[PDB]
């Protein structure tokens, strides 16, 4: 009944809106760098040679640099916005776009911070760089896009151990779903009705990672079995607390405690769906009934007629229990995250 013409009416009215609003020229840190993933996945769908530019326009501005400091001595790992934090994955996740704009006009300046960054850091002994789910997207992409373009298998064996360290931290066995980072495990943490807390922004995150990192991965890698089964294990669980609205609940097992929509969480499930089913990976007789309620949210409640995406979650801000999302909140991240499922959905449309 949908048709591919009017998701690409849908995709183009969104992604007009955004560059036509917001110049290019502003950093490099993640949540413009997760926007830019979006525009990378309408450039792989659409050919649309302005949409590149506007993505090349971002990489110049920002020197296909991350955080900036060119002293190693100083870097930094953990949550931080000035020059230091070089190893911290949100000042990473530009590398996607970069190494994406590399492979359409090689030039060996677009991915040189890229190497320099990531070869550093899997040069150290330290393990434990991904110590909140969302490194997961920001992150796991890199290692499948620089391994394309080196062949330095490293990349490749770091993924695994730095996912393996994720693990220990986040990820619960029986559940098959990831806590958003050390403090939320059960039962030292509980939500206000006694149940685990599963953040969704943070599983669609993971969920997301895993199909960014499927798309890519060689297919004799060693490791690629267990993400295969990392990534259909995740599936069914988060199938199983879709709300019957379509979306999923920011608490993802509490609906009460964090009521009512949200969109990117949603967004990066639909397109985890998708992709599993396009490419063979899910079940589409069980699946396909949820990416229809999934999309039908994304394109009757969360889209608006401009082309603005609303019920976005904001960033950094403490939960109050009871209290739902506003619908005009929008942002870049969220944008990017729908413009993933919106091409994925054209992709499944045929």
């Amino acid at each position: 009944t949908e048709t591919s013409e009017e998701l690409l009416e849908i995709i183009h009215r969104v992604n007009q809106r955004y560059q036509s609003m917001h110049k290019p020229q502003v950093r490099s840190f993640w949540d413009n760098a997760v926007y830019h993933t979006g525009n990378m996945e309408v450039c792989a769908l659409t050919g649309n040679k302005d949409y590149l530019q506007y993505s090349i326009d971002w990489a110049d501005y920002n020197q296909w640099k991350g955080a900036t400091s060119n002293n190693k001595a100083e870097w930094r790992s953990t949550y931080g916005e000035s020059p230091e934090y070089v190893l911290f994955g949100d000042w990473q996740v530009c590398f996607q776009t970069y190494a994406d704009l590399y492979k359409l006009d090689p030039d060996t300046i677009k991915i040189a911070r890229a190497r320099e960054v990531m070869e550093y850091q899997m040069s150290t002994s330290k393990l434990d760089y991904w110590h909140w789910v969302d490194a997961l997207y920001m992150v796991m992409p890199v290692m499948v896009k620089m391994y394309d373009i080196t062949k330095n298998p490293l990349y490749l064996e770091k993924l695994h151990q730095y996912l393996t360290v994720t693990d220990s931290i986040m990820y619960d066995r029986e559940v098959g779903l990831y806590y958003r980072d050390a403090k939320y495990p059960y039962p030292f943490h509980k939500t206000i009705n006694g149940k685990k807390d599963f953040w969704s922004r943070g599983d669609g995150w993971a969920f997301a990672a895993f199909a960014k990192v499927l798309k890519q991965l060689p297919a004799e890698d060693k490791y690629r079995e267990e993400y295969i089964t990392r990534f259909q294990t995740m599936a069914k669980s988060i199938a199983a607390c879709q709300q019957p609205e379509g979306y999923w609940t920011r608490s993802l097992i509490d609906p009460e405690q964090a009521p009512g929509p949200e969109t990117s969480g949603t967004a990066l499930f639909t397109y985890g769906f998708l992709w599993g089913i396009n490419n063979g990976l899910l079940n589409a007789d069980i699946y396909s009934p949820i990416v229809e309620k999934a999309w039908n949210y994304l394109k009757t409640t969360a889209l608006q007629a401009d082309g603005k995406i609303g019920y976005i979650q904001p960033v950094g801000e403490k939960a109050i229990p009871g209290q739902v999302v506003d619908a005009n909140s929008c942002f870049n991240f969220g944008i990017g995250a729908f413009l993933l499922a919106a091409c994925e959905r054209v992709r499944f449309l045929q």
